[PDB]
């Protein structure tokens, strides 16, 4: 497995930006980035911010990211789930595509 980080990653905030910065990869490639959060049974994550972003040459990659606290949680494959909210809530960031996943960073609002 590849490598996968943020700056921070608790007692974050709505609107905050973090720089990620994955590794390992290989130029070539365009992986999802986006936060999501589970709710004991299934999966939610946000369709708000779903971009795409590919890796370098040397198959790395850098770049600014900004979270929502709170954020209407959703599969990804294309269904409604409810709403989530990290005030007092547990979330996580992941990142990957259909082929090759790089990692989770758990956050945590506060
Ligand atoms: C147009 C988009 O619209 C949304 C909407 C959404 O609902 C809120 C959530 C996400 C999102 O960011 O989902 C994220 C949600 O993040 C996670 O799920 C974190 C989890 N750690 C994870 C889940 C997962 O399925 C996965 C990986 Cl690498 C990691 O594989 C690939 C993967 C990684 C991350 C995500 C999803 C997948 C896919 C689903 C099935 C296989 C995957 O492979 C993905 O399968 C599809 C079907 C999703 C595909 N499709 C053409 C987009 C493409 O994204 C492909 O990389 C996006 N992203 C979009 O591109």
């Amino acid at each position: 497995a590849p490598a996968f980080s943020v700056s921070p990653a608790s007692g974050l905030s709505d609107g905050q930006s973090v720089s990620v910065s994955v590794s390992g990869a290989a130029a070539g490639e365009t992986y999802y980035i986006a936060q999501c959060a589970p709710v004991g049974g299934q999966d939610a994550c946000n369709p708000a911010t779903a971009t795409s972003f590919t890796t370098d040459a040397s198959g790395a990659a850098s770049f600014s990211f900004v979270v929502r606290k709170s954020y209407t949680g959703s599969t990804p494959e294309g269904t409604p789930v409810g709403s989530v909210d990290c005030a007092t809530a547990a979330c996580n960031l992941g990142a990957g595509n259909s082929g090759l996943d790089l990692g989770h960073v758990a956050l945590t609002f506060g």
